[PDB]
């Protein structure tokens, strides 16, 4: 029993961190076989930030102005490019520590842990969701970026994110392991804002689910509701629209607790209608969004990874 | 900038969980140097487990009653002894994974992370406090026992939980590493409960400190108060006291913003009285006790760990 917020075990991504530098400028670097991933700012300098072109500071650069350090080890470059908003530095080191790995591009809504470096050394793991607006709410600090983001799928890591900036609400941006942004947002020091968000209703109910499978089930009714009625009380309230593919996928944690997925969605109906009247469900007085249905299938049966 | 839940990096401690099976009875242990640590109740069945006498059950067992498996590979037990609720089973190999580290017994508002753990393998990571109640909100499900709680301080990995079960209320109890409970509790099958749980203050007001400095004030007031009457209205809340330790452990996070700990403690006598009138502080609707004033520290600094 019990529910938290649960990070996948980081001592795979830990064995993978590196500390770049060029210039004045430090972040962390992802080092993979022999190749360390990085944000390509970091070739940057205080007048390039404001508009940079990054195919002539990359042009104007060479091996020798990239340091690596490994722990204490220095990894020789012996070779550069760059892919979207990520350089690629090749070094003649192999990590002996590459996990078995893969590079995705995660859809909002879905979750992954967050392992916070500063100088290729970790601080600590948290989790985060990718939000509707493709923007994550995370905690970073100057010297963060390159921090990566990941799930532990099966034996395999896939690495989702990695962090290049904050914008002036306090969330953060950045990119898919193969440089591309999430949202639509770029690596230089503009005016650029988050939209509005929604809330991420498939998750919502799965952690509804979850705290069903925790005894918690005061907020449960005998009614049910069409998808269509649903969907408009959800757009009243700033829900995302619910999805037939996302009943589907509710499946599962509907027959482990016997209650249809529109059921549930009546009783977020009345819990979006009249708030909580004082209560808790798993221990928050709102409505949480960042759990997907298999995190919580994941934490409520157990699973575990090697 | 930003504020979550952070647990720490759970490498060095990954790399110390084994499997630990007598019987048909399996569950995890902590493989340091030589020595596996484990839950005592692994030596007991259906029939044991009511009321065992462990010193009869352990005096009824061989070396070869004990499988211990580290990954795949097999270690061999060549000795055990029984240390208060926890079995210390010498085996061949000493663990070459085996980080710098201590065993500590930490005080009620103490938080640490978690590993949580199934047959030996790792399954995800969260943090938890121990209630001043010595009891914690975790998150275990059958063969969780064994799974550790750590912090690391510096270099150095400083183990203080091992998990023996589950109460009623759904909430964990266990041991520090040399086997001995928090709280009464005893590792038998029985009618144990836990006493009514407080809050625990000096920990909300760190992370009110830590609202502060990611840029909510809402909650701020002109007004002061002195610690006599700031804990007559904790005692009627159900807060713990606030000492002048306390007000001393508070001093760093009272410099970096410029508000006093007891004009603090006047913002918090008003949010118990008032409720947050529909608002939220760091994006929760109840006041947060689970970060003490070493975490604000650690997480709005940046410190790392190797
Ligand atoms: C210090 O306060 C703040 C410092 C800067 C900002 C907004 O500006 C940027 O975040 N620019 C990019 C760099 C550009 C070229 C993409 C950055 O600087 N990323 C950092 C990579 O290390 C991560 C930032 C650093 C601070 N918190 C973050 O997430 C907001 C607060
Ligand atoms: C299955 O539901 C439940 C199964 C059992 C309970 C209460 O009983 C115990 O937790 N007894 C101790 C074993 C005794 C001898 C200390 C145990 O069984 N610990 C487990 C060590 O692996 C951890 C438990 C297992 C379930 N969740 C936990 O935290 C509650 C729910």
């Amino acid at each position: 029993s019990g529910f938290r917020k649960m990070a996948f075990p980081s001592g795979k991504v830990e064995g993978c961190m590196v500390q770049v530098t060029c210039g004045t400028t430090t972040l962390n670097g992802l080092w993979l076989d022999d190749v360390v991933y990085c944000p390509r700012h970091v070739i940057c300098t205080s007048e390039d930030m404001l508009n940079p072109n990054y195919e002539d500071l990359l042009i104007r650069k060479s091996n020798h102005n990239f340091l690596v350090q490994a722990g204490n080890v220095q990894l020789r470059v012996i070779g550069h490019s760059m892919q979207n908003c990520v350089l690629k530095l090749k070094v003649d080191t192999a990590n002996p520590k590459t996990p078995k790995y893969k590079f995705v591009r995660i859809q909002p809504g879905q979750t992954f842990s967050v392992l916070a470096c500063y100088n290729g050394s970790p601080s600590g793991v948290y989790q985060c969701a990718m939000r509707p607006n493709f923007t994550i709410k995370g905690s970073f600090l100057n010297g963060s970026c390159g921090s990566v983001g990941f799930n532990i799928d099966y034996d395999c890591v896939s690495f989702c994110y990695m962090h290049h900036m904050e914008l002036p609400t306090g969330v953060h941006a950045g990119t898919d392991l193969e440089g591309n942004f999430y949202g639509p947002f770029v690596d230089r020091q503009t005016a650029q804002a988050a939209g509005t968000d929604t809330t991420i209703t498939v998750n919502v109910l799965a952690w509804l689910y979850a705290a069903v499978i925790n005894g918690d089930r005061w907020f449960l009714n005998r009614f049910t509701t069409t998808l269509n009625d649903f969907n408009l009380v959800a757009m009243k309230y700033n829900y995302e629209p619910l999805t037939q593919d996302h009943v589907d996928i509710l499946g599962p944690l509907s027959a482990q607790t016997g209650i249809a997925v529109l059921d549930m969605c009546a009783s977020l109906k009345e819990l979006l209608q009249n708030g909580m009247n004082g209560r808790t469900i798993l221990g928050s007085a709102l409505l949480e969004d960042e759990f997907t249905p298999f995190d919580v299938v994941r934490q409520c049966s157990g699973v575990t990874f090697q």
